């Protein structure tokens, strides 16, 4: 019993990171077999970042200027190249800790864990999710560009993240690793709004079904509803629309408590238009959104990792 | 910018995880060096649970009657001792992959991280609390036994729990790496009562501060309080007392915010007494009391591990 914000454990991600030096910038790398991906603003200081040109800036660089350090070991770089908005750092050494992995886009909505990282080195490890918006609420302080978010399934991490900067919301943006923004944001240091946010309503219902899994069962109620009426309250409390897919993937989450969708579309409808009256759904007193319907049967089933 | 409830990167313990099997029991063991620790109830069946001898079950046993498996490579058993409720199976391997380490034992209040394990194979990591009451607030299903829980500084590990049994609110109990339990629990499986929980208040404390350093200020007020007033609406809400000690460590966040602490506490004093409102607090609609003052400045000044 019992739910947690659970990250996947880091160990096969903590082997890749290493620490990249470019000038008076330092960041975090990814190094995987014999290539190390970076965010490309490593090649700009501080009054580059205002409003840059990296390929011109790119073409004035030699791999000398590239300082790579994998724990105290010095990774020669033998050749650079600009992927849009990351950089391929080439070197002579393929890492040896290097595991399967792909690089994979998600979807908002989707959850992943970050290993955040300063120097090369590892600091934490949380979850979160891909706002609608394209923003992650992160934890990162200065230094912690180039960490990345991933998921595990067996044996493989899918790297889905890599961080650049921090928008005026204190929210955070960044890349897939084929250094494709997530949003429509750019590694500028211009004025960027992260746009408005809404609720991710799947992911509200398979977290109370983990409520249900793990005993609170207080707002849980006789009544139904259709998917259209359930809409046009959603939109009045800027939840984004549920489908029919998103009835069929929580129809597993469904089978094991017997609580159909829509009837538990009718208690989300309650608490919207009620809230939960100094009651708690596992120790909080909001509606969580950032649990996919993945993760609640995960956790609830103990599926691992190698 | 950013606060989120992290975990300290796992890979260090991940190496150490490995699946102990004997009879038809199967959990987690801990191998370091050339010793694997795992819960002495491993000597149990289901039948054995209820009301076991556990020095009569152990002289009944053999060296090979225990499985240690580590990836996929079977380690053999050379010798078997028990120390309070823990085992400690001699193996003829020592761990290359055994980090630097010692076994601490917590206080209540204190925070750690959890790889939640399956098989020997680790699941997912989440950080949790020691509780008042000696129980902690987990994830863990049939199987997880063994799991451990550890604090990390720079390079060494501080393996501080080990996960042994569920209690019939959902909250979980488990001993120290020598084998001795966190509150009044024993390895049987007889009714046992958590008993009466309280608030870590020093750690709500923390984590207003946290609030302040990003960015959440409407909950501050122009009052005070004396430490003696506050300890008054402290007992009535069931917060722990606050001592001059919980004032002292709290001393670097009151001058890095410049909020004196017993002005903390008169904020802390009206959200008791008043409620939030439908304000929130670092995207909480509760008073969080599971960050300590470490973790707090750790997160918001990003100190690493290696
Ligand atoms: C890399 O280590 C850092 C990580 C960043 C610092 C604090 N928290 C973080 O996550 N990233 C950077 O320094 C960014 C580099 C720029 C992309 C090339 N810069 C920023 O994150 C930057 N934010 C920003 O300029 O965009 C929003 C904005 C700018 C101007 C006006 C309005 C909004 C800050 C200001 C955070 C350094
Ligand atoms: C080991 O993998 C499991 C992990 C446990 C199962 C579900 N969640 C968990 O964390 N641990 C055990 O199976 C325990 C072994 C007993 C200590 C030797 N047993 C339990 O956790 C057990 N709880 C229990 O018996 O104590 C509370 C109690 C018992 C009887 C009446 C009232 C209260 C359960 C019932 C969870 C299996």
């Amino acid at each position: 019993s019992g739910f947690r914000k659970m990250a996947f454990p880091s160990g096969k991600v903590e082997g890749c990171m290493v620490q990249v030096t470019c000038g008076t910038t330092t960041l975090n790398g990814l190094w995987l077999d014999d290539v190390v991906y970076c965010p490309r603003h490593v090649i700009c200081t501080s009054e580059d970042m205002l409003n840059p040109n990296y390929e011109d800036l790119l073409i004035r660089k030699s791999n000398h200027n590239f300082l790579v350090q994998a724990g105290n070991v010095q990774l020669r770089v033998i050749g650079h190249s600009m992927q849009n908005c990351v950089l391929k750092l080439k070197v002579d050494t393929a890492n040896p800790k290097t595991p399967k992995y792909k690089f994979v886009r998600i979807q908002p909505g989707q959850t992943f864990s970050v290993l955040a990282c300063y120097n090369g080195s590892p600091s934490g490890v949380y979850q979160c999710a891909m706002r609608p918006n394209f923003t992650i609420k992160g934890s990162f302080l200065n230094g912690s560009c180039g960490s990345v978010g991933f998921n595990i399934d067996y044996d493989c991490v899918s790297f889905c993240y890599m961080h650049h900067m921090e928008l005026p919301t204190g929210v955070h943006a960044g890349t897939d690793l084929e250094g494709n923004f997530y949003g429509p944001f750019v590694d500028r240091q211009t004025a960027q709004a992260a746009g408005t946010d809404t609720t991710i309503t799947v992911n509200v219902l398979a977290w109370l079904y983990a409520a249900v899994i793990n005993g609170d069962r207080w707002f849980l109620n006789r009544f139904t509803t259709t998917l259209n009426d359930f809409n046009l309250v959603a939109m009045k409390y800027n939840y984004e629309p549920l489908t029919q897919d998103h009835v069929d993937i929580l129809g597993p989450l469904s089978a094991q408590t017997g609580i159909a969708v829509l009837d538990m579309c009718a208690s989300l409808k309650e608490l919207l238009q009620n809230g939960m009256n100094g009651r708690t759904i596992l120790g909080s007193a909001l509606l969580e959104d950032e649990f996919t319907p993945f993760d609640v049967v995960r956790q609830c089933s103990g599926v691992t990792f190698q």
